[PDB]
């Protein structure tokens, strides 16, 4: 339970508790409400609205649902309740389902599934029957009447559009769809834009993108889609592109760019896609996410939640909140508390505050928190100045012969340094440490010795969530390094290793005792290349991409780089890279070996940014900068 020092909540939706306005053949009662999910929460001009369902007899997805939602004038200390959109009324398992929100000047477009009487779920309908797709228009006007900052909200009467759904798609016959559930967004252009969850006739799911250019009165799909098997998505749009990140139940998570409206997807390979787990195996149903860009202090960054479901099934307890600038990738900790229950989330950042709206549920039955994450934004500031101080720091040094071009941080991703504990190496950019062992600190690096020595940095090593899953399409990893003795046999000194041992490699670099180098290529036979002095110090990258490594001592190629590492279609899956050794004592060897700035770029950097690190080398490391 990480909910941060000076960060606290409330129990705004307290199941069997919070009553709503129910409505029924002309008559308005208040009622006790069993249990509230799917929470969706946006500022309205300053108006915060939360919208969520209102499931009023069970939890069970196929009951009694109505659409609530709750909206404050003063951030969350009072609020109005209301009902949002009313069901059919046709059976006792009424219901409109996964409320989908969008925000559009003082208006609130809300998206949802429409069911009279059935009691499956919905992904095992082999038809359409039971099922229709509504758009309710909320509109939010504010006042300060007697004394006093008020509003209301009026909304409209659900508008069927349903006569925008083909019938057809390539190589389907469609079958229903929703909203992903959650806030979708308006694209910068104006459009109002929903990623939606459809199911053919063969009752597979996928994701596409339903847009309007005109205020909502019409709407498209985007001429692409998902893989099958991708749920509830939710988007942003980041630097012209739309991120569709999309849940697949028992897989890690896919995230799709699309730069046309969704036209065309490509998956997000080189950033975000693979890189978060539904659960600590990936082998358990995943989650609704919240989703969102916002500029935080002046830079533009995405914030996304998703359970740990450390629990299984579909407990999904401990909701994490992650930090990114499609670069690095930071966990900002735990926002539920303890062992709770906590699958939905909503977050949103408001005048420069941050608040989720998120489910806790005991026993089926569920209650949304809302809660005030200051600790939180705290972490999440002084993350970012890190980020921002770093990134200009590296931007300003005046590279040798004034000055040349500007050492690239355009996607450098992790940064090992000057700061070391006893025994990890620290990321500059504060997301992932290298683990150490028989290290002893020396300037902007560590200096390794003896069986086992060297650093761990870990790729698919991170467990549930891989942030460095972008490496096994591309990387460059760059390092200072010094041989202080002459091995026994070939060391290593640098590498990506596909295994735990290091001993299946992708693409490495050791040296040997006939003072040569060794870079080695995936399983190929390896040739020893070159010449170095024990004593002197050499600058090294690796980088791969197109499935194609290469190594470079001193900003040159070493003959015959640029070998195939990936030896067929299938995309490798990188256990680590190791630093200076293997961090092995079961590994045999012992690399006397001296290591300073390994930086870590999740593309293949050119010529001349290579050159410029080589140049630079002397003038990059932290030690100065705390
Ligand atoms: O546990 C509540 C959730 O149930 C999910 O439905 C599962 C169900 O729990 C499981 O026991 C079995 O019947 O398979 C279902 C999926 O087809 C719902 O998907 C989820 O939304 C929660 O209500």
């Amino acid at each position: 339970a990480s909910l941060a020092p000076g960060s606290s909540r409330v129990e705004l939706f307290k199941r069997q508790s919070s009553k709503v306005p129910f409505e029924k053949d002309g008559k308005v009662t208040e009622r006790v409400v069993h249990s509230f999910r799917l929470p969706a929460l946006v500022n309205v001009d300053g108006v915060m609205v939360a919208i969520a369902d209102a499931r009023y007899e069970t939890s069970f997805d196929n009951s009694l649902i109505d659409t609530v939602a709750k909206y404050s004038v003063d951030d969350g200390e009072t609020w109005e309740t209301q009902i949002a959109i009313k069901n059919s009324r046709a059976s006792s398992v009424s219901r409109v389902v996964d409320p989908t929100v969008i925000v559009k000047g003082n208006k609130l477009y809300v998206l949802v599934g429409s069911y009279n009487s059935s009691r499956s779920y919905w992904t095992s309908h082999g038809d359409a029957r039971d099922w229709d797709i509504l758009l309710a228009v909320g509109e939010v006007t504010k006042s300060t009447a007697g004394g006093k900052i008020t509003a209301s909200i009026k909304w409209g009467s659900p508008v069927s559009l349903k006569e925008f759904f083909p019938a057809e798609m390539e190589g389907m016959h469609t079958n229903q769809f929703l909203g992903g559930a959650g806030v979708a967004i308006v694209a910068s252009n104006g459009n109002l834009v929903y990623p939606v969850q459809v199911t053919n006739k063969k009752k597979q799911v996928f994701s596409k993108i339903f847009y309007s250019e005109d205020e909502g009165k019409t709407w498209k799909f985007g001429k692409g889609r998902s893989a099958f098997g991708c749920s509830e998505p939710v988007a942003l749009e980041w630097e012209g592109k739309l991120i569709i990140n999309t849940r697949v139940d028992y897989r890690r998570r896919l995230v799709y760019e699309s730069s046309d409206m969704g036209n065309t997807w490509l998956e997000a390979v080189g950033t975000l896609s693979r890189v978060w787990g539904p659960s600590p195996k990936s082998n358990q149903p995943g989650s609704q996410s919240s989703f969102t860009a916002v500029t935080i202090e002046g830079m533009r960054v995405m914030l996304f939640t998703h359970p740990l479901n450390f629990k299984g099934r579909w407990l999904r307890d401990r909701l994490n909140l992650w930090l990114t600038d499609n670069q690095r990738i930071y966990n900002v900790g735990q926002v539920s508390i303890g062992d709770e229950n906590s699958a939905h989330s909503s977050v949103l950042y408001k005048d420069d505050k941050l608040y989720c709206l998120h489910e806790i549920n005991s026993n089926e039955v569920y209650s949304l928190v809302f809660a005030r994450l200051v600790g939180e934004l705290r972490i999440i500031k002084s993350v970012l100045q890190s980020w921002k101080n770093w990134d200009s720091h590296l931007s300003s040094i005046c590279t040798p012969a004034g000055c040349g071009p500007a050492v690239t941080t355009v996607g450098l991703v992790g940064f090992l340094s000057h700061s070391a504990t006893k025994t990890e190496w620290e990321d500059a950019y504060r997301c992932v440490n290298a683990s150490t062992a028989n290290a002893e600190r020396v300037p902007n690096g560590l200096k390794f010795a003896g069986v086992g020595g060297g650093a761990l940095w870990p790729v698919s090593q991170q467990g549930q969530n891989q942030r460095y899953h972008f490496a096994n399409h591309a990387f460059t990893l760059v390092a200072s390094v010094t041989i202080h003795e002459v091995p026994k046999g070939a060391s290593p000194l640098l590498g990506a290793s596909l295994d735990s041992s290091g001993g299946k490699k992708l693409l490495g670099l050791s040296y040997d005792k006939r003072h040569q180098w060794q870079p080695i290529y995936g399983s190929t036979p390896v040739t020893p290349t070159g010449s170095w002095e024990m004593g002197k110090r050499y600058h090294v990258v690796l980088t791969m991409a197109n499935k194609i490594g290469s190594v470079y001592i001193d900003g040159e190629p070493l003959e015959g780089s640029g070998q195939t590492v990936v030896p067929d279609e299938r995309t490798p899956d990188i256990s680590h890279f190791y630093v200076g050794g293997y961090k092995r004592s079961g590994m045999p060897t012992d690399s006397r070996v001296t290591v300073n700035n390994v930086l870590l770029y999740n593309r293949q950097l050119n010529a001349e940014e290579i050159r410029t690190l080589f140049l630079s080398q002397d003038l990059i490391g932290t030690e100065a900068h705390m």
